[PDB]
């Protein structure tokens, strides 16, 4: 039986509104509604991973994994197998595999953040699930974000404390937020932003929704506009929306929107809005495609509707040499060469590199670079032909042209991370002075640039 070199991932996200699920939620798992929806074709087609958020859940564990399961089987006829269960206050992910990779899933991780402070903290934040896939691995976060049209930048507060204090992954890439932590990371939830038009437009934007003109809508929603203006998200995607507005709803029907402020909303407004999303980050040059995002349109015991999106991702085997694992192989090198860090640091620290990758047994520190002024303010750290070259465990082009290198630039004085990227080893050529570049984040935010030359042998 061959290891397999793509999987199809099912995202779902529902807020649930504290009420029971209908008797059949199959159209969720099937893609079918409205927006990027599955060919019926597919049906009877399992995903290899189902992973499933839901806010606002009043289940028991017990009670939505027999639901979930019961679906699936009845979809697939397979039964599925529970890879992970995860609840914080009422959030809750879950992730379904097929039994067949019950032993190509190992290292699963499971983590919550609570957000806010006193008032705030109680019943916000995100739980999140991590697993290798083989040699591939796969992050996956449910946030239900802070409520309210005029509090996106408390949502963006909310991001960026999940993505600092979420403890998925490999403990050992201690740099590296999740944002760098895996293969594939899919982040979903009700992220709660909004549709930023003045109260008075609501039957305007009722109107755009029934004739199916989303346009002037989505220019207006806060999670685009913020990704757009490098808020929030930085380097993550997000499949275009072709699906109505999935807040907030009348139940029992899908046929009205409830916007108009009410004591039991704290006498807010819900404009119609996009609250319940699904994006992704994977490292450069890897497959993954979106294949569906949409919203069902059958399930309204909420007053929000279920979003699914799936997708094509990438996946390698797990590699034995007659060297690696467990030695180098005399084979392989990377070289790296007139490389230089750009930072937008104020500091007068030294710098140097760490590079990780499970390509090699263990981290490589560099030598400090040499700092320089750039022409407009900024730090430059000159590295030259000065960095370490980095010796993987195995020397085949089939295994190394597949791996990627994490990059850290930390301090001298402190060994505080001012910045973290990722180098594909996908390269155009090998025993060639090719360019590498990646952004450098911190706290998920741009902090600067890494550039310079690789030059990769393999045994090829
Ligand atoms: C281009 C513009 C855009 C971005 C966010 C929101 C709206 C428009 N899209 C985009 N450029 C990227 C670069 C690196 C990673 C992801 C990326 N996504």
């Amino acid at each position: 039986q061959p290891e397999p070199d793509m999987i199809t991932i099912f995202i779902g996200t529902w807020n649930m509104g504290n009420a029971p699920p209908p008797k059949k939620i199959t159209s969720w798992f099937l893609s079918k509604g409205q927006g990027k929806t599955r060919d019926d074709s597919a049906d009877y087609i399992p995903h290899d991973i189902y992973v499933i958020g839901t806010q606002e859940d009043p289940l028991s564990e017990k009670e939505w994994l027999e639901i979930l399961k019961h679906s699936l089987q009845e979809i697939t006829s397979v039964t599925f197998k529970t890879v992970a269960i995860h609840t914080l206050w009422n959030i809750r992910i879950v992730v379904l595999a097929k039994p067949e990779h019950e032993n190509r899933i190992s290292h699963i991780c499971t983590d919550n953040v609570k957000t806010g402070i006193a008032n705030t903290l109680g019943n916000k934040g995100a739980v999140g699930v991590s697993f290798m896939f083989n040699g591939t691995s796969l992050g996956f976060v449910n946030s239900h974000l802070t409520s309210g049209s005029e509090k996106k930048l408390r949502r963006n507060q909310n991001y960026m404390n999940i993505l600092r204090f979420l403890a998925l992954g490999d403990k050992k890439l201690s740099p590296f937020n999740i944002t760098h932590r895996f293969t594939h990371l899919f982040w979903f939830g009700d992220l709660n932003y909004r549709v930023d038009l003045p109260t008075w437009e609501a039957e305007t934007i009722i109107q755009k929704i029934k004739q199916q003109q989303y346009a002037d809508l989505l220019s207006h929603d806060q999670l685009l506009t913020e990704r757009r203006e490098q808020k929030v998200f930085l380097h993550f995607e997000e499949e275009e929306i072709t699906f109505a507005p999935t807040y907030r709803f009348e139940r029992l029907t899908r046929d009205k929107y409830a916007y108009t402020k009410q004591k039991a909303t704290g006498m807010k407004y819900n404009l119609p809005s996009w609250c319940d999303r699904v994006l992704w980050k994977s490292y450069p040059l890897v497959h993954v495609v979106c294949q569906s995002y949409g919203s069902t349109s059958d399930i309204m015991t909420s007053d929000h509707s279920p979003v699914f999106a799936t997708f094509e991702a990438g996946v390698t085997s797990q590699f034995v040499s007659k060297n690696g694992p467990g030695t180098v192989d005399s084979q392989g090198q990377i070289e790296f060469l007139r490389c230089y860090a750009t930072l937008k640091t104020k500091s007068q620290t030294k710098f140097y590199l760490e590079f990780h990758s499970s390509c090699l047994e263990s981290f490589v520190k560099s030598q400090e670079g040499e700092n320089e002024e750039g022409s407009e303010g900024e730090l430059v750290v000159k590295f030259g032909e000065t960095l370490p070259k980095l010796k993987p465990i195995i020397s085949d082009p089939e295994y190394l042209l597949d791996q990627h290198i994490l990059i850290s630039i930390k301090s001298s004085d402190s060994d505080e991370s001012y910045g973290e990227g990722c180098i594909a080893l996908r390269l155009e050529a090998t025993e060639t002075q090719l360019p590498i570049y990646t952004p450098l984040t911190h706290h998920g935010e741009l902090t600067g640039h890494f550039q310079g030359e690789i030059k990769l042998q393999t045994s090829q």
